[PDB]
């Protein structure tokens, strides 16, 4: 399934179950990085994460985010 739509509710009950490895394998395998883009930088804390995300991406929201938060912080 390439509903990304789909899959963000379906993750949302996935942490319920506790497989905290199979929902973050989940993550990459969906390739869902906009959910990803607040899990790394708040539950994680990898703001070379976020870099690396946003390199991938190269979105213009993301880098008007990470210049506010550089710029902030």
């Amino acid at each position: 399934i390439k509903s990304r739509n789909i899959i963000g509710i379906y993750a949302r009950g996935k942490e319920a179950e506790g497989a905290f490895v199979e929902a973050e394998k989940a993550f990459a395998q969906a390739e869902d990085w906009d959910n990803a883009v607040r899990l790394r930088i708040e539950k994680l804390n990898d703001l070379h994460g976020a870099y690396v995300i946003v390199r991938q991406t190269r979105s213009a929201n993301a880098a008007a985010l990470v210049a506010k938060k550089c710029t902030a912080q």
